[PDB]
């Protein structure tokens, strides 16, 4: 089982970590479009175009399956990606919704979706939740979280002001969907901001359960062999990857 993992840049490592630790695969190819990141503040057409180029890049690897780690790309490009690919392609949005339903199991509970501008604008989360009868939803772009995470700001007064700027006079949700690859890095601060009543829905953990229910995968004895590629400064991606996944252990 050799799969591909696509993200707009470095943030998708949160999803990779999930897939890595779940021990589902022999081998994983991670590609980050670091030369053109972010996607979240750009337009639909551009996002779809960039995703198709990524699929082109993965053509050289003989992968059995492609996971779109990026929520933004998952929001707009799945249709095109699936029309072109001849192997299963999965995004994280569908998975995120069902993990939310599984966490709450009560259509009356309150849900907050936080993501990039483009992901929110797609209304893809909203659409899936509503169709399942979950109508107590709020969707909110919190875009500054991405470059803050990338600058290594995961807590403190700077981040507090960021949350208060985004979360002023909004209600505390029974669940918040971390609908952005970067957001698990802010998991503790977010949870501290909202309190323990709010369940955090993690996209990476979500896609893992999603695959386990959809596929028949034996749990591996050994960790997958990881491969890192990037459109720019691949060593920087690898450096970040080493820190976030801790690829320095035994
Ligand atoms: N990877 C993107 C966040 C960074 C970007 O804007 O490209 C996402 O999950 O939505
Ligand atoms: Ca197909
Ligand atoms: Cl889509």
């Amino acid at each position: 089982m050799k799969i591909g993992v696509f993200d707009s840049g470095v943030g998708g490592l949160s999803v990779l970590k999930s897939l890595y630790e779940a021990r589902l695969f022999d081998e994983i190819i991670y590609y980050g479009d670091t030369a053109r990141v972010p996607y979240g503040v750009k337009d639909k057409d551009t996002i779809i175009k960039f995703c198709l180029e990524a699929l082109d890049f993965f053509e050289q690897f003989q992968i059995d399956m492609l996971i779109i780690a990026c929520n933004t790309a998952s929001a707009y490009a799945l249709d095109a990606l699936r029309a072109k690919a001849h192997f299963p392609v999965y995004g994280v949005i569908d998975a995120g919704v069902e993990a939310t339903i599984k966490a709450l199991h009560d259509k009356n509970k309150e849900i907050l979706v936080i993501a990039t501008k483009a992901t929110i604008k797609s209304e893809e989360y909203q659409k899936r939740l509503l169709s399942q009868g979950y109508t107590n939803i709020n969707a909110l772009a919190t875009g500054l979280f991405v470059p803050m995470v990338e600058e290594g700001i995961f807590e403190g007064d700077f981040l507090q002001s960021a949350m208060e700027y985004y979360f002023k006079n909004i209600t505390t949700p029974d669940a918040l969907i971390l609908a952005c690859t970067h957001f698990p890095l802010l998991g503790r601060s977010l949870s501290k901001y909202f309190g323990d009543k709010t369940k955090l829905i993690h996209s990476g953990d979500a896609i893992v359960e999603f695959l386990k229910e959809r596929e028949n995968i034996d749990l591996k004895n050994h960790k997958a062999k990881l491969h890192f590629y990037a459109s720019s400064d691949v060593e920087s991606l690898k450096n970040t990857a080493k820190i976030w996944l801790n690829l320095l252990r035994k």
